[PDB]
């Protein structure tokens, strides 16, 4: 159902789910900044991931009120996870850290979504 949200109320409801990802150490560390394929020596990264997303991009979008609806925020979190599972091998540390972050997110986001509508 349609609902108009104030960015300030989105920010205050959704920020805590984002801060819960940030406090996962070491599991959030790969996700805190945009993937720099050159710095990381993964030059195939942009062949595989066409919509990169990371926690700092998501935090900037919350702080500039670029999310109109909660589901847009969730879509960016899920894009970030999907990108990491897609690029990384099932056996790799970043894949497992991604899986850990998605479990934390799933537990944090369920009640916040209920409370927004
Ligand atoms: C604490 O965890 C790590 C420490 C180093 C590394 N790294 C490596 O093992 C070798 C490459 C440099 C570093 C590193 N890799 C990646 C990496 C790689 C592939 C990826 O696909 N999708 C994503 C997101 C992604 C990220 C990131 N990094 C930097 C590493 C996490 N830093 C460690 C602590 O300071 C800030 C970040 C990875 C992790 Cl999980």
């Amino acid at each position: 159902k349609k609902k108009i949200f104030k960015p300030e109320e989105l920010r205050q409801a959704l920020m805590p789910t984002l801060e819960a990802l940030y406090r996962q150490d070491p599991e959030s560390l790969p996700f805190r900044q945009p993937v720099d394929p050159q710095l990381l020596g993964i030059p195939d990264y942009f062949d595989i991931v066409k919509s990169p997303m990371d926690l700092s991009t998501i935090k900037r979008k919350l702080d500039t009120g670029q999310y109109q609806e909660p589901w847009q925020y969730v879509d960016d979190i899920w894009l970030m996870f999907n990108n990491a599972w897609l690029y990384n091998r099932k056996t790799s540390r970043v894949y497992k850290y991604c899986s850990k972050l998605s479990e934390v997110f799933e537990q944090e986001i369920d009640p916040v979504m209920q409370s927004l509508g």
